[PDB]
């Protein structure tokens, strides 16, 4: 939404408590008359580089730390500097998630991973192991059940398993990632889409499964086990089930590696608002109050604040999401990030799908993902300079032209003769509003 | 601002005569008419086109327009048939660009010798004349010939005499890639001049200023100017005579001839009013006059006063040295050619290059300029290499046109320095506001 000074917008997940965190923003606005409004987009941290900077998204933006490195390198975001004295409060490794060379750009909030979530009822003894699932679901099926739902969608909560024997994202040595060296090809991530693969193909599981369904499904009781994060358990609360949190079966046994996120909250970089968001997010938002009020809505998991963490450490449903993330990995928050995980997606469902197989699939993935640094513009078009293309190109090479002092071709000039005044004149309006978006990323460093 | 005129002409020029008939127009019209004589204002102009911070006329000659008219800094004139014939065809002309009228033909100027008769009764009808008659006045505590050294414009008649020449002109179009800096006739013609220098008979450093104070205090007995520099004379009390340029082996001397002009920027929303001044009160006889009674014009473009003017026997020697020399061309290229002759005039002049030196280095320059436009990016730019400037307009063309830039581009966006970046930046979005205001001019 349209940011002015004097009021915060903030985006964060529909999954996530978005009405705690208003509820914080209300005693915000109790104390300081500044409205806090929360609002919780779709695809919302695609949408984000895209409205940054330019005042039609949000001053803060809630999301996992590995979507962050990418905002951090187009500028997008503010740098956070914290006193010493608040960066005290919080566990170090939550700061070192949302630092990019060299820079924090974004307040940690709470670490999350996945957990294998089971209806003790229908299930006294969770399976400890994925091999033992087949037999398990052959067994609930003969009582109108099922064994297990999970959506199989997203790739974050099917990669614990193609990380269990092998898998990786990117080679990690040290304190730097290898954007050449991806692990999606080779032999451990192939017997885990396998096994999940099988599992879809013996009527275990359905490729079709996502989010709504597999939720739906155990909190009515129909399924015994599903696999899902912390802000899950609200409405599990709410259908009564009798339910357990614990950790997430093993493959080949060896455990199953989620990645592990941790929740951040950016400030965009351009916002004038900035003093405010880090008063909202400090003072009001990290504290044992604002924590207790989004978690009351829905569950954060293991919170970044040394002081709530402790006090809600006693629950077992914390310390099995916990458990889980010793067993993963913490996400690397490189820009590449976002190639992996589109790259993974199309895997996945290609191969659950039986649209491609397991190998056909993955070796596609690994080819997009070791390829993307590699991409961007190599070569105008053809006749660009000509004066040949689309009116928008057109405008946008006389516009370089004339920031370089360079004299354009008089095919290239005849467009610009020939131009429409009303056509001309709401491409290039567009252009300063890119223009302005620019100056204000290089002003916020 | 818009219900005002700004106006932009050389400051040698009859720039009062000119504020007076714009008094003319306020009285009428009630709009002020500022002028104001900007030193380098034909290389000023590009730079304030459209910005808002330039004029809504500029005069100057036919000479520098046909680049300003390739960066769309101007706008086209379309005068009726009743005004078109008030003037001479090839006036017209010679501000025609790409089948288009950019501007309004005021009045044909060209170099001639302006001599001291109590000097020199009879002047010299060749340039070789010049050394020994020189050592003959030196005797007397005079100079021969004093003359601006500085521009290529004065020294040119010489240089192309021999057979010397800008680009060269087959059919109806102007060839290029054919250039004659380098020829034996540019050579024959600067090496002179050079001597002339060597020897004590010029100075290097003499400018149109160190000239003219010369000439209209009687120091000097020659110098060369234009028709704009008689009402400085004529108050000097001098005696003097304007005659036809000397000769160069036999063959005449070569001026290049300009059309002063006035145009109008694009970006004017005083357009409207600026045609009626230039077509209803300054393409008169009485606009005219005004001006010419200031500084002489020479022979003026419209037909009425030229003829009324063809009497005075200094324009009638305007003519005849405009004659022997050729009408300058309009392309853009021009520019680049005046600047490298200038320079290559100038490292010669100082004995800082040899003549071959400075013609070939001018030559060669004129040549390879890129005024056809730009046909490929520099090499690595797209791979995030060159120049910050450079790198940060591309980084705004790709996100204007919504395309991915290379890592190493963005490279360059993260490593950029702030104060260098943000004053890059606040210079495009000056040069984005000035596209827009020509495009909400129209
Ligand atoms: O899918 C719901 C769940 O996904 C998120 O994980 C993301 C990752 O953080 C994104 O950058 C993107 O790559 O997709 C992954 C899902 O495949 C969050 O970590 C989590 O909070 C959110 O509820
Ligand atoms: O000398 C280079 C210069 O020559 C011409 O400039 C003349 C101008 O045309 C005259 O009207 C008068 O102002 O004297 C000037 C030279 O001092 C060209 O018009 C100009 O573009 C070129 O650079």
């Amino acid at each position: 939404m349209k940011i002015e000074e004097g009021k915060l917008v903030i985006w964060i997940n529909g999954d996530k408590g978005y009405n705690g965190l208003a509820e914080v923003g209300k005693k915000f606005e109790k104390d300081t008359g500044i409205k806090v409004t929360v609002e919780h987009p779709d695809k919302l941290e695609e949408k984000f580089p895209q409205v940054a900077a330019t005042g039609d998204g949000p001053d803060i933006i809630f999301w996992a730390h590995d979507r962050f490195g990418g905002y951090a390198q187009s500028g997008l975001l503010a740098e956070i500097t914290p006193d010493k004295a608040f960066q005290d409060k919080l566990y170090p490794f939550t700061w070192d998630a949302v630092r990019y060379n060299g820079k924090l750009i974004a307040y940690p909030i709470a670490v999350e991973a996945l957990s294998l979530i089971y209806n003790k009822d229908l299930l006294p003894n969770p399976p400890k192991t994925w091999e033992e699932i087949p037999a398990l679901d052959k067994e609930l099926k003969a009582k109108g059940k099922s064994a297990l739902m999970f959506n199989l969608q997203e790739p974050y909560f099917t990669w614990p398993l193609i990380a269990a024997d092998g898998g990786y994202a990117f080679k990690y040595e040290n304190g730097k990632y290898d954007i050449k060296d991806v692990g999606v090809d080779n032999a451990g991530a192939k017997a885990g889409l396998t096994f999940l693969v099988d599992l879809i193909k013996n009527k275990h599981m359905n490729a079709d499964t996502d989010y709504s369904i597999a939720e739906a499904a155990f909190n009515k009781g129909e399924t015994a086990m599903t696999i899902n994060g912390p802000w899950a358990w609200s409405n599990i609360d709410t259908s009564k089930v009798n339910y357990g949190v614990t950790v997430l079966p093993t493959f080949k046994g060896q455990p199953s590696k989620p990645f592990v996120g941790v929740l951040s909250a950016g400030i965009d970089a351009a916002s004038p608002n900035k003093e405010l968001a880090k008063e909202f997010l400090e003072n009001y938002l990290l504290t044992d109050e604002g924590l207790e009020a989004v978690n009351k809505d829905k569950p954060l998991g293991a919170v970044a604040l040394k002081s709530y963490e402790e006090e809600l450490a006693k629950d077992p449903r914390i310390a099995a999401t916990m458990e889980n993330a010793q067993k993963g990995e913490i996400m690397p928050n490189i820009p590449q990030m976002s190639a992996f995980w589109y790259a993974v997606r199309t895997a996945v469902i290609n191969a659950a799908s039986g649209r491609q197989t397991v190998d056909e699939a993955l070796k596609d993935a690994q080819t997009r993902i070791t390829v993307s640094p590699f991409g961007g513009l190599k070569r105008l078009p053809a006749g660009l300079l000509l004066g040949h293309g689309p009116i928008r190109m057109v405008l946008a090479i006389l516009a370089f032209l004339r920031f370089t002092a360079i004299k354009p071709s008089l095919g290239l000039i005849n467009r610009w003769g020939s131009v429409g005044k009303k056509e001309a004149m709401e491409i290039i309006k567009k252009f300063k509003k890119d223009l302005a978006a620019m100056l204000r990323i290089i002003n916020a460093r």
